[PDB]
């Protein structure tokens, strides 16, 4: 709905479909407010929470509190704004805390937007809330839709310039500036490589490098990654996209049980919109594509299943069966992305990883990398065999001090990357995982 769905007596969700900037992280939470009722409205950017309260006191004479991983700002204001991620650190709703509770981008598919929102899914009632909205301006099952300022054009084989199984025509990007998207960050030097052996000034583009590489004037092919930015200065004349991105992906290659790394998924209608957009601004653009079918969008791995569960033993000290109850009450609830229910797999996977070592844990936390928990296992787990990680690569650096008497094949539990050094496939957690998925009718 594009409305503001009413307070009812006893309790409900509801859904809110509206466009970032109609108000509907602010306008509305004021209109509930002026009501008498208490608002809470959750979002997964810290930047955004912020954005929303300047606003607020700007536009509406009221100082909302402002709830992040870094502090709390509390006004006594019928209105609060809180991460999704600060919501969970606090344990969830409290009773008689808000009468309404927002889920703002609750298409979104990270770890910590799903788990909060299965939470408030499953505590709102108890905790006294009469309504639970769940707004987002990308619905579930979306797809890219025309453009009035957009012509998109499809790639056909003709082309010197070979892409993605088609080509593009040298024409198309002699003259003027021209975005081309590609999956990977080595795809694209072999792009502008190819390109400026032929007259075509063409500039790569990916992680790591700056803005600066890209010069603002006169002719150019920017072959790059998503790394781009999405409110980045556009004024791009044709965009061509690849129609494939990297994604993280769970793989149960039996290995000895599963995998979890980035693969190359096809493009998804969230994406195919982002990067079209980088065209036609102020102007009419051009979108050639390899491909026009995609994914409608809000749909996730189920490597997000179990980096929820990573994160409700790192962070929010729950276990993996409170998890479950959390992640089941986002399943039930229709109108969120969707994913396998993988939920038994992975609350009995978790549930096995007992004993992890403190002072790891507490090391890949802060850390920052994903999967603490998985790393921080695993490394338990080695410490404990005294045997090396599976590489030495930054993401196994708690063990680093320990080198000199880590010795012996890797107990490999799971692989969630590189895996250089000798593996032996003998410990009993990873005999544990193993069986894990042979319990289940819809694992393997
Ligand atoms: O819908 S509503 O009508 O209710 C409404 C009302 C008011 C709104 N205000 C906003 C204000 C700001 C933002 C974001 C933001 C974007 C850029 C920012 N840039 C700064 C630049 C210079 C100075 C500052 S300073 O000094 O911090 O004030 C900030 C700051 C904040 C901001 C925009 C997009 C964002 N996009 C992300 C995209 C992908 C991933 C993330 S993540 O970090 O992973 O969460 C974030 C993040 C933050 C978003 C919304 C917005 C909406």
């Amino acid at each position: 709905n594009s409305s503001p769905p009413a307070v009812p007596q006893a309790f409900q969700v509801a859904h809110l479909h509206a466009p970032t900037g109609s108000g509907k992280s602010t306008k509305v939470p004021a209109a509930y407010a002026a009501q008498g009722y208490k608002v809470l409205v959750l979002n997964p950017s810290v930047a955004a929470t912020l954005g929303f309260g300047a606003y607020m006191s700007k536009a509406h004479g009221v100082d909302p509190n402002i709830r992040t991983g870094v502090r709390t700002i509390t006004t006594g204001a019928p209105i609060t704004y809180s991460t999704y991620g600060k919501f969970l650190a606090d344990g969830g709703c409290s009773g008689g805390a808000y009468d309404i509770i927002m889920c703002d981008e609750c298409h979104s598919t990270d770890s910590t937007t799903i788990l909060g929102i299965g939470t408030v899914l499953d505590q709102a009632e108890t905790a006294g809330a009469r309504l639970v909205v769940l707004a987002t301006a990308t619905p579930p099952g979306s797809v890219t839709v025309p453009h009035p300022n957009i012509e998109e054009i499809a790639l056909s084989n003709t082309g010197e310039i070979p892409f993605y199984g088609k080509a593009i025509p040298i024409e198309t990007i002699k003259g003027g500036r021209h975005l081309i998207f590609c999956h990977s960050k080595k795809k694209c030097d072999e792009l502008a490589a190819k390109l400026s052996a032929l007259g075509i000034h063409a500039v790569a583009y990916y992680r790591g490098l700056d803005v600066s590489v890209i010069p603002a004037s006169g002719n150019v092919v920017v072959v790059a990654t998503d790394a781009l930015m999405t409110g980045f200065t556009g004024d791009f004349d044709s965009v061509i996209d690849c129609n494939t991105c990297v994604t993280q992906t769970v793989d149960f290659s039996l290995d000895p049980t599963f995998t979890i790394e980035t693969t190359t998924m096809p493009q998804d209608a969230v994406s195919r919109s982002q990067r079209r957009g980088r065209t036609s601004r102020g102007r009419r653009g051009i979108y050639r594509f390899v491909t026009p079918g995609e994914r409608p969008s809000g749909m996730f791995d189920s490597s997000v299943l179990c980096e929820c569960y990573d994160a409700g033993c790192a962070w929010y000290e729950l276990t993996p069966a409170e998890t479950s109850v959390r992640l089941r009450a986002y399943l039930n609830t229709p109108g969120l992305p969707v994913c396998q229910d993988h939920l038994e797999f992975w609350e009995s996977v978790f549930t096995g990883l007992t004993h992890i070592d403190a002072h790891f844990l507490s090391q890949t936390k802060q850390a920052g990398d994903n999967f603490p928990y998985l790393v921080a296992y695993q490394a338990t787990v080695c410490a404990r065999a005294q045997a090396p990680p599976p590489s030495w690569d930054q993401m196994w650096k708690c063990l680093t001090r320990l080198k000199p008497t880590l010795h012996g094949p890797t107990p490999l539990l799971y692989r969630l990357g590189a895996v250089q050094n000798e593996v032996t496939l003998t410990h009993p957690i990873t005999k544990y995982i193993m069986a894990c998925m042979s319990a289940d009718l819809e694992v393997v």
